[PDB]
């Protein structure tokens, strides 16, 4: 009765992993499918500053003052 | 040395692995909950640029200058 | 034959041990940081507030008022 | 029964060695990276500093002073 209990639990351990392996794979396929943070942050920061480096050179506030200056 | 000890050992492995399976599941259900960084950035970066666009297009500094020019803003 | 089974089984255990410690480390790392949406909001707010303060503080106006004839 | 068990045990041990190495690597990866809140502070300060460069420069004064 001893050996069978060991046989049962051993079979269960070995089975148990295969769904554990499926999960570890999913975590590695998930980590290696996203972009790095520093590359992502540069690209969006560079977009914020570009969009604003343009509107500030746009000089929206020049009009009304040039209206009064004629 | 003996089958009795092996049995405790085997049971202990089994138990701990069960715990580990659940703990691994959690890691996955928590890297999975974390939604795209590349999508979260774009939405916030739009909100930053929108706000500061509203401010600039308000021309806060014209009031002082139009005052000197004798014209209402 | 129970010697070899005992040696393997101890080595399975000893490894689960180190495995355990790593999952713990992974769960601590992930579990201990602000949601991505939360951390991006405080930074964004930081930026706007840092830039509003400068803009509202009207830096370029004195050069104009000087040229206009004021001071 | 016994040789059966000795084989599943070898199989558990070997299959686990690969799991433990992948787990170590998951950790390796979440280490290679510096905290998200830590990298956002740095990229934020350059965003403001360089628009600070732009605004303090007064790109909109040239057109006003030309009328004065
Ligand atoms: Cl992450």
């Amino acid at each position: 009765a001893n050996l069978n209990q060991i046989q049962k639990e051993v079979s269960e351990i070995l089975s148990d992993q295969k769904s554990m392996k499926a999960d570890i794979k999913a975590i590695l396929e998930l980590l290696g499918s996203q972009n790095p943070i520093k590359e992502s942050l540069e690209t969006v920061a560079a977009k914020i500053v570009n969009d604003l480096t343009k509107l500030i050179n746009d000089c929206p506030c020049n009009k009304e003052i040039l209206e009064a200056l004629g």
